């Protein structure tokens, strides 16, 4: 047999990394299922899983769209195993921008995929982990769900919701056997999709001339983090491999301890003031 | 002129009580819009403002249902004074259970009602108050979205999306002169609603036996703590008078500083796992 990792989103960055390192895995002790909400963008992954020799069956594609249900089910039917050792939320959305200029469509989704959708995939697969008393969920978590960031509200909302859907879970899966895990990932290096967000122009078109000033400045700041914090892709994915082989996973794992301090500002004021007034300085300067 | 203020969910809890309060201030400073999802639920609002003998003109329901964008902005428009000093997102739902068995669309509504419908109030009314410079946004938030919760997995998600969605803006609107600040609430004392989470049969039937019996426990757990932390809706909502009256109020006001000890425990162990293993212990014994 083998550790069946299931893994929602693995078009790219981090899931598809994720999936390739571990059907590649040299021990060859993961079957993984990649699944993808489109199945027409699975080259990358596959070319992925090529570069790293991934054994013929160690990677398999499915479609899975967490916003759907019936593929959330179709998907876990898929998995010839009838079980899921590792089930690895990594689906999500980003949506970035003045609160005001974000198509309410867009909010939606957003709290649809990286909350809702990681909902579905816990009820899909959770109960057949309690049933086994085994089972480790994997949940992409981010410093945004830890802290909020100007021009994230929605994207930190929802990551932020993870944090509170899992961490009550946790509460509850801790004698089940059942291990859920946030891997909270700071800024990662990948070129994928959320420019969808907006040009300046529709921003701008949707907010007022401040706001869209200091959403360049955050759009700066933004830039230089990632310039000088964005972590590789193998980097994060392996602590999502960190997380699976410690035998009593923690209900968080940081890829990164760089924002640790940012955060300890938030619990040192409960108020939040601090942590507000330090990001605002942090992000505007 | 009077403070103007528009509230959501005033039919019941919090927000009816925060409205009347508000309507019925001795100083007459506050011109309430006590909006409500339905307005075949206003009977104890004007039941309440009559008790409190709210001036004539003091208070005024609109029919504001969060999950419409078009009721959010219709009931803008009903604003006569053409601006909101105070705007009071309370609106929400509760969901209560083993995650497998909430209905999808129960999930799905927590979140649009919870922070899509948050986001469109802030879309709607944040706007204008950024043009001003002026404006307070007050939005009912839950020490349960402060730390996780058994089977309050989505409801805590939700709140927990409430503090990211919120501190992200605070930290934009900080230079605005527009002041956003959550008021975390403890148990409340208030009968409404959230029975629709479903009779022990249905829940049974949509989850495991041990579960069921952990449901139960926690179901034990929360009306310990209600019975032992829950407070009266007048007390919270002098909490949003407090922040409202605030020359420069802070991201969070909490009702109670009851939970700030396990809350404190969350950020002592950035893991979770001491939290995890203090909550399961609290609520399970
Ligand atoms: C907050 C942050 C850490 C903290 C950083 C920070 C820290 C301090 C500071 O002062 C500033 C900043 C600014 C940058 C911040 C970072 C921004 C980074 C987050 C950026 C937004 C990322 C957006 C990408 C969203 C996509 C994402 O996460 O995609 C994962 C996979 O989901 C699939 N996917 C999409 N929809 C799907 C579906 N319906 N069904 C199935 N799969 C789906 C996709 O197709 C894909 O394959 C990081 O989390
Ligand atoms: C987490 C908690 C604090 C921590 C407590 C704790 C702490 C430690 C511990 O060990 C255990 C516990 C267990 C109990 C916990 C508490 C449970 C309490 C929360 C209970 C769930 C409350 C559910 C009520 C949800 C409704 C709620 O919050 O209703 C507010 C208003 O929203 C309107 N409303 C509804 N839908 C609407 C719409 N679409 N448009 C406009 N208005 C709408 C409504 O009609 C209404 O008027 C509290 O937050």
């Amino acid at each position: 047999a083998r550790t069946v990792v299931l893994i929602t989103g693995c078009s790219s960055g981090i899931g598809l990394h994720l999936a390739v390192r571990l059907a590649s895995d040299p021990s060859q002790s993961f079957k993984v299922y990649a699944t993808l909400r489109d199945l027409k963008t699975q080259g990358r992954l596959w070319e992925a899983a090529r570069a790293l020799a991934c054994p013929p069956g160690s990677l398999e594609t499915l479609q899975l769209d967490v916003r759907d249900s019936k593929s959330v089910a179709a998907a876990r039917e898929r998995v010839t195993e009838g079980r899921v050792d590792v089930l690895v939320c990594n689906a999500g959305l980003g949506l970035l921008g003045p609160l005001e200029a974000l198509g309410e469509d867009a909010v939606a989704s957003v709290l649809d995929v990286n909350v809702v959708g990681t909902v579905r995939m816990l009820q899909a697969f959770l109960p057949d982990m309690k049933r086994r008393g085994s089972g480790r969920v994997l949940v992409t978590g981010s410093v945004g769900g830890l802290m909020g960031l100007p021009f994230n509200d929605v994207y930190c909302a929802s990551k932020f919701a993870l944090e509170g859907l899992c961490e009550s879970l946790a509460v509850l899966l801790l004698p089940f056997g059942v291990h859920l895990s946030l891997i909270e990932c700071g800024p990662v290096h990948t070129a994928f999709m959320e420019k969808v967000l907006g040009s300046p122009e529709e921003v701008l078109d949707r907010t007022d001339i401040h706001t869209f000033h200091r959403f360049y400045q955050y759009l700066a700041h933004s830039k230089q983090v990632f310039r000088e914090a964005a972590q590789n892709p193998e980097e994060v994915a392996e602590v999502f491999l960190t997380a699976l082989r410690a035998p009593k996973p923690t209900l968080r794992y940081f890829t990164t301890e760089r924002f640790l301090p940012l955060l300890r500002m938030r619990l040192d004021d409960p108020s939040g003031s601090n942590y507000v007034t330090a990001m605002h300085r942090e992000v505007f300067g």
